[PDB]
């Protein structure tokens, strides 16, 4: 478990990329031959000493599963000290998937779906046989390289399990609900299988182009919701095999869901036929 410090000198942090509640990213060259374009991250309120651990927290937790790593899971490059400490992280291109989904809706051929959907599982699986409870799964979360390259990131929430440890006990800060599996909203414990939902959910977000989930329904009701037994809609491009996994992801028993090894099967499965699961305009 390594942190590499670098020099504030060497970076030259050139615009804003997007400000949430929790921080701020920012773009930005850095220059110890070559110059590489990172991406640079500083919590909000960055004087506090709860907003100082929170972000070496995450650094910890993201550098003691940077060995051997995953090619679809974010490497730190390291941290800056400034007034502040600041996240480094290389730059991906094309920003995140949520994004990408939206702007490109009418060129995303089934076979890019349906890879993402496998490298994503890919992502997670390695980061489960780290012992790493990502807690924050979204399609917001997921950076594109290019096309056939997708990572994970963001680990502000994510935790790793004790030895003999098998969930965890959030004491609830703000949480993203619309993401969140059944348990983690009354009880707020948080497991693989918890990130799994996640998953589900995220899949919805991509099959569907980037829709809001439950959109406007607001986060009371959503527990409520769900007991009732209500799921996200299929979506229109999907046919039933493809949403019949999403529906594996939101069952009540945890351990009814899926597992992230038994995803990347069934989506390399699919993704090996891609117009056979997918429905597609001019695929
Ligand atoms: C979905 C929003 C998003 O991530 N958008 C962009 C991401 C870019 N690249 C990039 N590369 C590495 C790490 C991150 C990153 C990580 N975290 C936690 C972020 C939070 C907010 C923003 C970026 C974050 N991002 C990127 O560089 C190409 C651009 C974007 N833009 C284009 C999307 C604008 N978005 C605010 C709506």
């Amino acid at each position: 478990a390594l942190l590499r410090i670098l020099k504030e000198t060497e970076f030259k942090k050139i615009k804003v990329l997007g400000s949430g509640a929790f921080g701020t990213v920012y773009k930005g060259l850095w220059i110890p031959k070559v110059k590489i374009p990172v991406a640079i991250k500083e919590l909000r309120e960055a004087t506090s000493p709860k907003a100082n651990k929170e972000i070496l927290d995450e650094a910890y937790v993201m550098a003691s599963v940077d060995n051997p790593g995953n090619p679809h899971v974010c490497r730190l490059l390291g941290i800056c000290l400034t007034s502040t400490v600041q996240l480094i992280t290389q730059l991906m291109p094309f920003g995140c998937l949520l994004d990408y989904v939206r702007e490109h809706k009418d060129n995303i051929g089934s076979q890019y779906l349906l890879n993402w959907c496998v490298q994503i599982a890919k992502g997670m699986n390695y980061l489960e046989d780290r012992r790493l409870v990502h807690r924050d799964l979204a399609a917001r979360n997921v950076l594109v390289k290019t096309p056939q390259h997708v990572k994970i990131t963001d680990f502000g929430l994510a935790k790793l399990l004790g030895a003999e440890e098998k969930e965890y006990h959030a004491e609830g800060g703000k949480v993203p609900i619309k993401w969140m599996a059944l348990e983690s909203i009354l009880h707020r414990i948080y497991t693989h299988q918890s990130d799994v939902w996640s998953y589900g959910v995220t899949v919805w977000e991509l099959m569907t182009f980037g829709s809001k989930p439950y959109d406007g329904i607001p986060a009371s009701e959503i527990s409520s919701i769900l007991e009732k037994g209500e799921r996200l809609p299929q979506p229109p491009i999907c046919t039933i095999d493809v949403y019949m996994i999403m529906r594996k992801c939101w069952m009540i028993d945890a351990d009814s869901r899926p597992k992230f090894r038994e995803l990347i099967i069934e989506f390399s499965k699919m993704a090996r036929d891609p117009q056979r699961y997918l429905v597609i305009q001019g695929d």
